């Protein structure tokens, strides 16, 4: 294949939060912020089910398996990062439908995942189910993602609103999730982080409390990312979230 320069490694200032709630008892939400051995950055966000047995079993292991994974790399290109998201998101998800199938105490358990890899210039995004990430500045919140749930399913087929979907009775479904079947396609998106102050990832137990517009005026104001971080969290439970609630805050700078 042909000649091509190495981009130098890059990271963002990133957090991560996450609470179980008051109204909750344990945390299914897992995540982190790995580093691969040119210390390229990985951003990782898993929402076990709650509707299925052993959720935080679920969420815990494809967290571990892909910090294992991307701690064991050397180095990933921008034009590769598609294919080892992908790859590495298809393989960890055929290994949960195992270990579900084959576990009785863990049948049926599941896993959301939304997962990013930090370039000099972009975001390589990788997203299976319905969480989320955003990228935020002063002007525009924009979410990336496309909530793989029904409906978000409903909305992208002109049956409901998004206010409507917000409100719907349905709206906990999934459509798309690691470890119910022995395969998965996971969307991916490239986004540039050019003109952008935040990227965000979250799972819904922030977002299907705390609309866009809060978010983004939130974080458009003065205060560091872990004043923002600390702000957000108070302001799901505020908004009376009653998930766990988790989210890696990310500042970009140029
Ligand atoms: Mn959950
Ligand atoms: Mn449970
Ligand atoms: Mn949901
Ligand atoms: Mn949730």
């Amino acid at each position: 294949i042909e000649g091509r320069h190495m981009e130098l490694g890059t990271m963002l200032e990133a957090q991560f939060f996450t609470d179980t709630g008051q109204h909750r008892d344990k945390n299914e939400d897992a995540g982190g912020i790995f580093y691969n051995q040119t210390n390229q950055q990985l951003l990782v966000l898993c929402d076990g089910m709650g509707g299925h047995k052993a959720g935080e079993v679920a969420s815990k292991f494809v967290t571990d398996e892909l910090k294992s994974r991307f701690e064991a790399e050397n180095l990933i290109e921008q034009h590769q990062a598609e294919n080892w998201l992908r790859n590495n998101i298809k393989d960890i998800n055929f290994q949960l439908y195992h270990y579900a199938q084959e576990n009785a105490e863990y049948k049926g358990m599941g896993t959301t995942c939304v997962c990013a890899l930090v370039f000099e210039k972009s975001v390589v995004i990788a997203n299976v189910g319905d969480s989320r990430a955003y990228v935020i500045n002063s002007r525009q919140i924009e979410q990336i993602t496309s909530d793989h749930s029904f409906v978000n399913h409903l909305v992208l087929t002109g049956q409901i609103t998004p206010e409507e979907a917000f409100t719907h009775p349905q709206r906990n479904i999934i459509t798309k999730v690691m470890g119910t079947d022995k395969r998965v396609s996971p969307d991916l998106f490239i986004k540039r982080l050019n003109f952008y102050d935040y990227l965000l990832l979250n799972s819904d137990g922030l977002t299907d409390y705390v609309k866009d517009n809060e978010i983004k005026r939130l974080l458009v104001k003065e205060g560091t990312i872990e004043d923002h971080g600390d702000q957000l969290m108070q302001l799901a439970l505020d908004n009376h979230s009653k998930d766990n609630v988790t989210f890696i805050l990310a500042a970009i700078e140029g």
